[PDB]
């Protein structure tokens, strides 16, 4: 829970996560890194000085990239999802992307939320 | 996709969905009901005249209750989740709840989003 939050240095994060930050957020500055946990999970969150955030699983694989203050770096977005978005919502940016073992969620700047299965088939549009 | 939306009467929705509306939204008025679909899914959405929405799977089982204009009827919220929310966020209402085959998402009026597994163990807090 919230009481279990533990601030850490970026160097205490999994190496996969450290690499991801360097790869995609080289131009951003880290405001706070923490380990988030409860009885049955552990994750890592990094918040940048512009308010954007990335959350990683215990292995350092991203699970949430929330760039609502700018937009999500395109390299992170699966090509089939980027094509769907740029075809059908050409005036929107992707503000957040999430993934788990079953789907991707994408939140657009026009407030639409899309969900895709792991084979990038559309399974929900919410406006 | 958006082009496939098909407006319908509420009586064309699965009976489980019709029952859910009557059970929990007796005081609301239906503005629009539709079948939503793409190649690999079908769902049903009902929007009320106050802007709240419920989405159901093809069988009429709710998957999203978005009551951001009021709050989610408490009877819909699993007891363990209601207890977590009312303990740790006593000033918040639940504005949306979602579920799938693996987790529940809950969005609170203070903008916090919580995720629980199907056994109601906390697996994410996002602020
Ligand atoms: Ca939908
Ligand atoms: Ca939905
Ligand atoms: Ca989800
Ligand atoms: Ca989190
Ligand atoms: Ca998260």
């Amino acid at each position: 829970g919230a009481d279990d939050d533990k601030p850490i240095q970026v160097t205490q994060m999994p190496q996969l996560a450290q690499q991801f930050i360097k790869q995609h957020f080289s131009d951003s500055k880290v405001a706070l890194a923490k380990m988030e946990s409860d009885f049955l999970y552990k994750s890592y969150e990094v918040i940048f000085t512009n308010g954007n955030k990335v959350e990683f699983d215990k292995k350092g694989n991203w699970e949430e990239v929330d760039c609502k203050h700018t937009s999500v770096p395109v390299a992170i977005i699966p090509a089939a999802i980027q094509k769907y978005v740029t075809t059908n919502y050409p005036d929107a940016k992707v503000l957040k992307i999430e993934r788990d073992k079953k789907d991707y969620e994408v939140k657009l700047s026009n407030r639409t939320e899309l969900k895709f299965d792991l084979k990038f088939n559309l399974i929900d549009i919410d406006n």
